[PDB]
């Protein structure tokens, strides 16, 4: 009698539960869930490149050169690619489920290796020529009966590519449309300082020498860039394994502690803020503030309707202690640029008292 939905049918019949929607944001979901699957290996420190290519017919190539997908047969009986992509936990699986076709060629183990699903199913694994070059291809085409639209949008993957390529010094990601070739290429090898110079360019930095840290710890490590420009407003970005947490959490709340403490305590050294004189607000210190915070959790739990909210109260913590000892060692390594950003605050904090007497 009753029919209940489990696994990939599920995901067929409301794809938007688990993509977002059946429009433009969902179809690029997909290409969200599987180049992030191999950044995930330049993360860990595998893969150097990573190439999304457009292809004409309208499926999308995903080339990386990490570890490839494993192959060897899963606990289940059933090769572990199969596993990943035919069984939920979100995940790449989900593309599988919401494209007529996947196909997915590995090369791990000393060959090649090739398997093609047709409408989600299986078609056998097939094992090809020797090699001792590791990495993995995805190729899939989205199903027109699942969206609204079936056309990528050049400019809105570049975007998201280019920040990952940010967040990621070692790698290289390559982006080529091969319809209507036209290809862009992202390395920054100053990494979340490039990030930091590029979101200050139409804003005018106020001081030149631009904040770059690290801190490892246990299930976690952080890497903060941050450089004041004559903005009234703060575009501070987080990520956390290279997603980008809009929402924000504990490890941008971690950042913020540390920053009003260190500002407020060096100011009172320096007797640049008034003993008397209360101290300076989380909004005034940040008052044109550009900065870059991206943390890699082991294992990160994200709240918020939106799921873009780091929750790991362990890395509160974490980034509080880092950015505590080490804009410390900023602030005192470069008193001129202190001297500036402080003077900000202070400015920062008159122009609200400013508003409120007159009038
Ligand atoms: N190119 C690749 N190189 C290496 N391993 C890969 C890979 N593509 C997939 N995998 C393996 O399969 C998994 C991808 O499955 P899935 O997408 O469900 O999980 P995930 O670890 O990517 C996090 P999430 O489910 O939130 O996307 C990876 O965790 C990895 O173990
Ligand atoms: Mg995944």
């Amino acid at each position: 009698s009753i029919t209940i939905l489990e696994g990939l049918e599920a995901v067929r019949k409301r794809p938007g539960m688990y993509i977002g929607s059946t429009g433009e944001r969902g179809l690029h979901h997909l290409i969200w869930e599987v180049v992030d699957n191999a950044v995930d290996e330049a993360m860990a420190g595998y893969a150097t490149t990573v190439n999304v290519v457009l292809l004409e017919d309208g499926g999308v190539e995903v080339a990386d050169d990490g570890r490839g997908i494993p192959v060897a047969t899963h606990a289940s009986g059933i090769p572990t690619v199969d596993v990943v992509m035919t069984q939920l936990h979100v995940g790449v699986s989900v593309v599988n489920a919401l494209s007529t076709r996947l196909e997915v060629e590995i090369k791990r183990d000393g060959y090649e290796w090739s398997q093609v699903y047709e409408k989600s199913e299986p078609l056998g694994l097939k094992q090809g020529a020797p090699t001792k070059k590791t990495g993995s291809t995805v190729r899939f085409w989205a199903d027109p009966a699942v969206f609204e639209t079936t056309e990528y949008d050049f400019e809105t993957v570049a975007r998201r590519l280019q920040e990952m390529a940010f967040l990621n010094k070692g790698l290289t990601i390559n982006l080529t449309d091969e319809r209507v070739v036209k290809s862009r290429t992202f390395h920054y090898p100053g990494g979340l300082v490039d990030f930091v110079k590029h979101i200050n360019r139409t804003k005018n930095a106020i001081h030149s020498s631009i904040v770059d840290f690290s801190g490892k710890g246990t299930g976690h490590e952080v890497e903060i860039a941050m450089q004041w420009n004559a903005g009234y407003s703060e575009s501070v970005h987080t990520f956390a394994n290279t997603i980008n947490t809009h929402e924000g959490g504990t490890h941008e709340e971690g950042f913020r502690s540390a920053l009003t403490s260190v500002v407020n305590k060096y100011a009172k050294d320096r007797k640049l803020l008034k003993d008397k004189d209360p101290n300076l607000t989380g909004d005034d210190i940040r008052e044109g503030l550009a900065a870059v915070i991206s943390v890699k959790v082991s294992e990160p739990q994200f709240e918020g309707q939106t799921k873009t909210k780091l929750g790991n109260t362990e890395v509160k913590s974490f980034v509080q202690k880092v950015c505590n000892e080490q804009l410390t060692h900023w602030f005192e390594a470069n008193p001129t640029d202190a001297k500036v950003v402080v003077n900000k605050a202070v400015s920062s904090a008159q122009a609200r008292i400013a508003a409120r007497k007159a009038r």
